[PDB]
C-alpha cells in the first residue's frame, strides 16, 4: 500500500482545536439539525417571527447597510430598543443553542428561527411549504459594531410591529411607507407582510390592533379577509384617529380594534386592490407564496456576498 489516494474529509478528523472565532459553514445536516432544536425550544411563532423581523429591519436600501447579518440585536444599542423588548426576550435560547451546537452563527440562527417560525404558521394553516434559507451571515462584536463610521436609526416607527414611538403629526401610514421603501419593498409585498405578520402575533407589544383573527399564530388570510368586510363599520375612539373599532353591524358588537398602519390597506386603492386579491376565496396559497417571498426578499437584504 503506497497511502496516495484523496485526502480524508475534515469531517472525518478527530481533533482540531477550536478558533476562538470559527469560520463556520453549516452542512445541510447542520441546519436540520438547528431547526429541531429551535422547534423544540419552546419558543412561539410570534418570537421566532418577531426576534427574526428585529434583526433584519434595520437595512436602509439607500446606503445599503443595517440588515441582519452581524447580528447587531445581541448587541447595543439595538438590544435594548423600546420596539425590541418582544424580540430580545427569544434572544437568551438562540444563544444557548448557537453555543451548544458551534455549527453557525448566532446571525444565521436568528433568522434560522424566523424561517421555523414562517414554517410552522404555514403548517398551521394547512401547508408545506420549504422557506429559503442561506447561510453565511457571521457575528460581529461589540467594539467592531462601536468604531463604524456609519449609524443606524433608532425607528421612530415600525408599521410592520404596529410601533409608533410618538406622535408628532408626521402620519402613521406616511412612517410606514417610509419604512417599507427603507426595505425596498414593493406595495404588494409590504401588504403581504404586514397582513402576515398580523396575524402571527408579530406587534410590538402584543397588543389585538389589526389582529384580524381568531386564530393568531397561522398564516392565514383572515387579516385580509376582515378587513374587506362590510359586515364591520370602523369608527375612531377619538380626536387623535390614532385608533379604530370595528363593529359587527348585524350585533353591534365590538369585534376588532386598529391602528391607521392597519386601515390603510382599506383605505387607498392600488393597497386595496391588493388586499382584495388576498381576500378573495381560494386565493390563501397564493397569499403564503407572497408572503414566503417578501420575508426571504426582507431576510437577503444585505447578502452581497451571495454576489
Amino acid at each position: 500500500h503506497m497511502y496516495i489516494g484523496p485526502e480524508v474529509p475534515k469531517e472525518d478528523l478527530i481533533w482540531q482545536d477550536p478558533l476562538p472565532q470559527p469560520i463556520y459553514n453549516p452542512t445541510e445536516q447542520d441546519i436540520i439539525d438547528l431547526k429541531f432544536a429551535i422547534a423544540d425550544s419552546g419558543l412561539s411563532v410570534s418570537e421566532l417571527v418577531s426576534v427574526a423581523w428585529a434583526s433584519a429591519s434595520t437595512f436602509r436600501g439607500g446606503d445599503k447597510r443595517g440588515g441582519a447579518n452581524g447580528a447587531r440585536l445581541a448587541l447595543m444599542p439595538q438590544r435594548d430598543w423600546d420596539v425590541n423588548a418582544a424580540a430580545v426576550r427569544a434572544l437568551p435560547v438562540l444563544e444557548k443553542i448557537q453555543k451548544e451546537s458551534g455549527k453557525a452563527s448566532l446571525a444565521d440562527i436568528i433568522v434560522l428561527a424566523g424561517v421555523v417560525g414562517v414554517e410552522k404558521a404555514a403548517s398551521a394553516a394547512g401547508l408545506s411549504i420549504h422557506v429559503p434559507f442561506a447561510p453565511g451571515r457571521v457575528d460581529a462584536r461589540q467594539d467592531q459594531t462601536d468604531i463604524e463610521m456609519f449609524e443606524l436609526l433608532e425607528p421612530i416607527a415600525d408599521g410592520f410591529r404596529n410601533y409608533r414611538a410618538r406622535l408628532d403629526v408626521s402620519t402613521t401610514e406616511s412612517l410606514l411607507i417610509d419604512k417599507a421603501q427603507q426595505l425596498t419593498l414593493t406595495a404588494p409585498e409590504m401588504t403581504a407582510l404586514v397582513g402576515g405578520m398580523r396575524v402571527l402575533g408579530a406587534n410590538f407589544d402584543g397588543s389585538k390592533n389589526g389582529v384580524f383573527t381568531d386564530r393568531v399564530g397561522v398564516l392565514s388570510n383572515d387579516f385580509f379577509v376582515n378587513l374587506l368586510d362590510m359586515r364591520y363599520e370602523w369608527k375612531a375612539t377619538d380626536e387623535s384617529k390614532e385608533l379604530f373599532e370595528g363593529r359587527d353591524r348585524e350585533t353591534g358588537e365590538v369585534k376588532f380594534t386598529a391602528s391607521r398602519a392597519d386601515l390603510v390597506f382599506g383605505s387607498n386603492s392600488v393597497l386595496r386592490a391588493v388586499a382584495e386579491v388576498y381576500a378573495s376565496s381560494d386565493a390563501h396559497e397564493k397569499f403564503v407564496k407572497d408572503f414566503v417571498a417578501a420575508w426571504v426578499k426582507v431576510m437577503n437584504l444585505d447578502r452581497f456576498d451571495l454576489l
